[PDB]
């Protein structure tokens, strides 16, 4: 089999469509997602044209091996898509309506800067390499681009699924290449983070600040050290569910900042005790009393600054 | 091969059945389950009809490639089902009886709101896409829908396996699709959760409350902080075995609530000591004595409220 | 290809054999094991009869596709067995000697009640479905059922590998089914559990009991809390290597019981201190002195009871 | 099919090119990386030459099975590359231009000596085996060696992708083998390590040094022990993300060194207390005062020395 | 195809060779290793003989399907080897030179008794089942047994790769079987274990012994308990990287022994305090002073005994 011959010198327009059946396994560390979807391809092949009056048939069904099919690939896939041809239907003018169901593990980078309050744009790049006889160009049939109402991505809200209608046509290894961008806009469900990580982490930080109402060095050491160990456990638990970004993330920034509050609490607790021993409790008293107001105020302002910078 | 032609204009009814052989690997985080089962398909194909007298046989066996077979798919599968055709048989009137054995990893969302005392309804959606020549509608042959008596799903009780007999017929990309809902009702075996998580977690909370019978700030700090660290360990262990839900779960609610009891214990422990230092032990005495009754009472009532809201 | 014809009305007897080459990956949580073995099959197909005078050769060798082969399956497998035909030998009478090497991940439930001192019976169910022309029945050729002397299952002792010679012949979806039970009896190597989990866990419990020789509330609090945290770590480590059973396991029971000893130690430690403060150390003394004998004695008796109930 | 015959006695030059489409999954422990790329091969086959005038075509497209294709393999792959032929084109002089898209898991050893500030050189070894009829030699077509601008390797900066143009021609199993080295130079994004591991770990070490401003043995013990436990947690977290090297790594060296600072702090804390009890606080005072300067100074020098040795 | 006929009654000698290309993924818990290697097979097939002066060609290249190839398998593999035939060459006299490249996951048991200072012997068992027409026997062509100079197994030193030249010929299921033992001698790189596990673990044990220079029960309790918790963390981290052996390992023995030192320290710390309270500090003094010498001495001697027993 060979590709359809051009009437003049025009390139072959292959009309595409992706209808998402299932969305699953969004790996944050791997920056991957698994997809089960329909892929619809359409092009005109004059060699397949027929008379609908004489044949008595409106549509002719073919096997993939029987007719010429354009080699459509995905750019950002781990391995080649697991595909099963659903249908091939030819119209009297020779317009082929190909349909296949596929599953793929797609690599799409993620922006963790606003985590866990971040939104993403997942991509699926459709590509066709032009042949020596004639150039192939991709198009979007919006009537055949969509998603199942039941499509659910665990811990994520699916906003939109659209395609950038204008293909990215470019030279690659002395042959033409037509690329299409299928974009899946999603937003993270941040709810669980609040009672599981954020609030527990804040409560333990506030427990550390009860040392501003104590003169017992021994007890203070125990408070700050313990609550600090709990914070380390949270910092680790958090960093396990995220990849190593070459930038600061919102959660990361907050967590880091909290480490400084623990350091300064240790210093306060230390200074207070040194002074108490040095028979200067009145001076120690002023520092402890100031800390009671300073620590919450500076914590609140630092957070307002941080939130402003990130959002 | 082409589909059977209609006698009038009626759609082709494909009679389905699923007989569960093995149920395994119910992943809570992934919201998946693996299944090994028999799939049976039956439809009338007149072109295959024969006379028993002339042929000398009451049944005719064919190879899948030899005859027309409807393209039946599962909606909620990760990848295409690993299937092996068991038998194909034609009755004299042309009633095809197809059977295959398959294995699939099925995606079915789970409702963790009542965890670990929750019950689920797993789904298997059977689907058929109609062809340009004729419309295909799915049916359930209840005589061919069942499950092996030995079918066991680890940590779960299997209640029922039934099919919603009326198919969900809908338009998708200008072609009729017929969907069938195979429902597997299961209920979690909550037993292990009691001696492994619930009771240990309650015991450590009750240990924290022994600080209401102590005036030793240093000992109290040690109690509350330690028991709190143990609670964090339990909260982490729990959240590892569950996905991030955009809603509160029963276990989650309880765990969260317990964090507040730890906070108020710290406050009590702090206030008591401040007052002792302030040379006001009689006032601290009243607070500590009240706490001895208040903490259990408020804990019990809070739990009754919570259980009421969730169940 | 069609099945062989009966001389009278008798069913086709397919002789079976399983020779275990490798046993590995016994997943306790999954209740699975991987197996590499030889599957032998032998039946008479007179249609393949030959004269070795004419044909030249005494025994003929066929390709699986060339001749009729019974559709033999495994009931309790995750996916279809990875099989590679070793040999197909036909003797002049038409007796087929089919040999194949396979690998499979078998699901066989496990009884954790006596863990880590439990023994299991792993199963491999061979099954054949009877066709329209004639019924197929399975048989065991004991001369072809065995295992390699080198077969080792890590952390387990392999006792026996036998087959229940009488097949379970039953009706299923209006057709006959012949099932065979290949049983692999194994017993857990409990050795490692003693120096790794049991003894460490006992020592830490005994450390808590040194609080019965101390009057220092602050030191006692530290003992019981610490050792309790160590016990939680052990309880977690243990429950990670085990599935969630709807029943109590021996290790589980012991671990749970130990939690009660920690609770009562906390109570003792609390009561002793309260009394000390209440200026009643002589009464506190009696309780502490009693506890020194009571805790070991009650621990020993409770363990005798528990071991009696479980074994 | 047989290989092209030599015009004289010259070997067959197969021109190679690798164009990286996707780079992903760099496993540090496994010392592997997954790759999705184009493999472009080109050789001259005179048997396939044609005249453009009589043929009416400037180029001829073939199926892989139709013509002779050199058996090109990768040396350092886990399993054989998942490959799909894109396009085979023959020019009038018989210059075959082959293109295939592949995915492979490549094993390339990593040098962790300067971790997490290390740079690597990933390798892809292309190999061809010479046949009895003629010797086959590999060449690099630099015009066909490249990478996509979007190629991103998570937690790594991609520097270059080049090929060592001169092949390593050597004997293996009595046949000549031509090897080519495709090198991918990368450098680790060390950013995340600073706020996640390095700084937290330094802060906790500095917290232990507050014991040089305390005379409270009990408080000091609590400081050094706690901070030490936090350091152990960090050391474990670090060694989980790295393989077991038979050499010291930079992070490893630092971590190890810090353990010695903790040991000497314990000794100081111990000696100070012993002396305090021995009614020699003036001598203990000198040691504690010296330690305040000695510990940071000796720490800074130790780090300068270490950084010098490693960079 | 049928096997080569015997000239007399002699068995068919198949000359084997394994040339290791890549060694990777040595799983200690699984007792597996992955291998990428060349498999060479050589046997005389007189039916394939040809004249050299008449035919012109000295060597004839055949496709695997075209000629008879012996069914060579690996005994100790998880699944069947992923193999790709590289070359088949027939000599004038009919000697066949077959070569294939394979990848396999091999199960070879490991002896952890001297861990992490242990050496292993990995095995690859080549096997051939004899046919009804003639017996097949395996041989080793040492000229074709080897390994790549670049072959690296992470955390291991590769000593030798040899084959036991005399095959293990035995009866199995009424047919002859010829087995060959390919042995890969390796030794563990124990370096990393010293700064990561051994030294940290020793240091924390020595920290516990500072309680012999303290009379502060409260401080002593904190020392012994803390350091004990750190030891538990190390014991767990160690047992995670090792399988459950029915025997004692060197590391296991040491770790276990250390638990007894912690127990006796607790007893010492307890007895010392009891005596202090009992107004007998002079007697407590003798015990504490003795412990200062006893604990290191007994620790050193116990280790000498242990090392002697294990090595
Ligand atoms: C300790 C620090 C507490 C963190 C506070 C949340 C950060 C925030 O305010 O996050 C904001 C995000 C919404 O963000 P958005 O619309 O996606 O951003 C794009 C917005 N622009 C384009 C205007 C920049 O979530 C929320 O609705 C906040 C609810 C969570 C409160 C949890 C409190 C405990
Ligand atoms: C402190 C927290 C203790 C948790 C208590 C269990 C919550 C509960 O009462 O759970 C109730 C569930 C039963 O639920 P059901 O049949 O699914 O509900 C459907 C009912 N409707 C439709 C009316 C809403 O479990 C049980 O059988 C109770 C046994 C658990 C005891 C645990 C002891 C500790
Ligand atoms: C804390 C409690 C310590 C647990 C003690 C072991 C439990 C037990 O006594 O285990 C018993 C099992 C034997 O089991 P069996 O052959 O399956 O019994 C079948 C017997 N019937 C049919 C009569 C019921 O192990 C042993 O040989 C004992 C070695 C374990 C020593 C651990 C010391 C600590
Ligand atoms: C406490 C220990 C602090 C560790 C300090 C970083 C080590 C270093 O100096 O790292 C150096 C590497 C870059 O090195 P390069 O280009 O690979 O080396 C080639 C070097 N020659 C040519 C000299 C051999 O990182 C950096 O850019 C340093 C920024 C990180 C600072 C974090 C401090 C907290
Ligand atoms: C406290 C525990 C300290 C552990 C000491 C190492 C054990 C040992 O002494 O190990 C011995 C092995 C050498 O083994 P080999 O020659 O392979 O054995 C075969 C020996 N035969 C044939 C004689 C039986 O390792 C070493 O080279 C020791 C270097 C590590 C020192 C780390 C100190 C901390
Ligand atoms: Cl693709
Ligand atoms: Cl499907
Ligand atoms: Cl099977
Ligand atoms: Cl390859
Ligand atoms: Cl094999
Ligand atoms: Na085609
Ligand atoms: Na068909
Ligand atoms: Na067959
Ligand atoms: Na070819
Ligand atoms: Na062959
Ligand atoms: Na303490
Ligand atoms: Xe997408
Ligand atoms: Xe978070
Ligand atoms: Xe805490
Ligand atoms: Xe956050
Ligand atoms: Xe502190
Ligand atoms: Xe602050
Ligand atoms: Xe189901
Ligand atoms: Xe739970
Ligand atoms: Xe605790
Ligand atoms: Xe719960
Ligand atoms: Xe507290
Ligand atoms: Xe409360
Ligand atoms: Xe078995
Ligand atoms: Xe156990
Ligand atoms: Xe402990
Ligand atoms: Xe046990
Ligand atoms: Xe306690
Ligand atoms: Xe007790
Ligand atoms: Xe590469
Ligand atoms: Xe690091
Ligand atoms: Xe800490
Ligand atoms: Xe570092
Ligand atoms: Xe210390
Ligand atoms: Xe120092
Ligand atoms: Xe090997
Ligand atoms: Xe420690
Ligand atoms: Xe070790
Ligand atoms: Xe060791
Ligand atoms: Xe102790
Ligand atoms: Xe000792």
């Amino acid at each position: 089999v060979s590709p359809p011959p051009p009437i003049a010198d025009e390139p072959l327009t292959v009309n595409t469509g992706i209808y998402l059946i299932e969305c699953y396994s969004l790996d944050d560390k791997a920056e991957t997602f698994k997809v089960n979807a329909f892929l619809s391809l359409s092009w005109k092949d004059r060699r397949l044209a027929f008379d609908p009056v004489r044949s008595g048939v409106r549509v002719k069904t073919y096997e993939p091996e029987a007719i010429w099919i354009p080699e459509i690939r995905f750019v950002n896939v781990e391995n080649a898509r697991d595909a099963d041809v659903v249908d091939i239907s030819v119209s009297p003018d020779g317009t082929v309506q190909y349909l296949e169901r596929f599953s793929a593990r797609v690599l799409s980078p993620l922006d963790f800067r606003r985590y866990p309050f971040d939104s993403q744009t997942l991509h699926i790049y459709l590509i066709v390499r032009s042949v020596d006889t004639r150039n192939i160009v991709l198009a979007v049939d919006l009537e055949k681009v969509g998603k199942n109402d039941d499509v659910f991505l665990t811990g994520w809200d699916i906003e939109s699924f659209t395609a950038v209608v204008k293909p990215a046509n470019f030279a690659l290894e002395d042959r033409l290449e037509s690329k299409l961008d299928y974009q899946l806009r999603i937003s993270r469900q941040y709810f669980s983070y609040i009672p599981n990580i954020i609030l527990p982490m804040l409560f333990i930080l506030f427990i550390s600040w009860t040392a501003f109402w104590s003169t017992s060095y021994e007890a203070n050491v125990t408070l700050v050290v313990s609550t600090l160990i709990a914070h380390i456990a949270f910092n680790i638990l958090v960093e396990t569910n995220l990849p190593k970004t070459p930038y600061m993330t919102y959660t990361g920034a907050i967590i880091f900042m909290i480490y400084l509050f623990y350091f300064v609490a240790v210093i306060e607790v230390t200074v207070q005790h040194y002074l108490k021993v040095e028979s200067q409790p009145a001076r120690a008293a002023s520092i402890t009393r100031a800390s009671r107001i300073a620590f919450p105020v500076v914590f609140l302002l630092a957070n307002i600054i941080l939130a402003f910078l990130f959002f």
